[PDB]
């Protein structure tokens, strides 16, 4: 490992990360469970990249591709253990979603992806066009309450049938997310995280790790 200082670079910063499911129970009353979070210039550790190659998509514009081009200090991988201890009503009042804040010092225009990937495969893309704010002297860029995908919720269900959280660890195995974010024009990457997923073993808590990746 090589721990030096550099979620995010000098151009983009990750702020807050949070994927939730709110359930209304009445008009005036709703309960919010994270299953991740982040935020709620340190010094980090560092991975190989080559290794996490074969979790992610990799021919044109894959991984490899993306990190080939660089800043390289843009690229990360973040551990996750989840928190899957909530309910999950199978009814209108439950919403599944995902809230994000970045942060610059410069007026740009913004493409967050999200791939969820299946033994290395994409499965789904979400992408997302951000404009930024002006606030408290440098520029904001929010997503509120993105949706999740089906095949997120659907994955979710399936996770919290198994009995043991080892199974579930077993099964996560193969389930990666990768997020890029990206200057809309210039196509400059920004941030990049590689995301790789544990099931939390508190009760009511969920954890997280970062590293930088490296070339070798």
């Amino acid at each position: 490992s090589h721990m030096a200082s550099m979620i995010g670079t000098t151009k983009l910063r990750l702020v807050e990360f949070s994927a939730f499911l709110e359930q209304q129970r009445d008009p005036d009353s709703y309960n919010k469970h994270l299953f991740v979070h982040i935020g709620h210039d340190p010094l980090l550790e560092s991975v190989d990249i080559r290794q996490i190659y074969d979790k992610f998509p990799e021919k044109k514009g894959g991984l490899k591709e993306l990190f080939g081009k660089g800043p390289q200090n843009a690229f990360f991988l973040v551990k996750f253990w989840a928190d899957l201890n909530c309910n999950i009503q199978d009814d209108a009042g439950a919403f599944y979603g995902v809230t994000s804040q970045y942060e610059s010092s410069e007026n740009m225009t913004v493409t967050c992806s999200t791939k969820v990937c299946s033994f290395g495969k994409q499965v789904v893309e979400k992408v997302e066009t951000e404009y930024a704010r002006f606030e408290n002297g440098r520029f904001v860029y929010r997503i509120n309450r993105s949706p999740m995908c089906e095949y997120m919720i659907n994955f979710i269900h399936k996770l919290k049938h198994l009995p043991e959280k080892y199974m579930m660890n077993s099964v996560l195995e193969n389930f990666t997310i990768l997020l890029v974010v990206t200057n809309r024009d210039t196509q400059e990457t920004l941030l990049c995280m590689a995301c790789v997923f544990e099931v939390s073993n508190s009760e009511h808590g969920a954890q997280h790790h970062i590293y930088r990746l490296v070339k070798d």
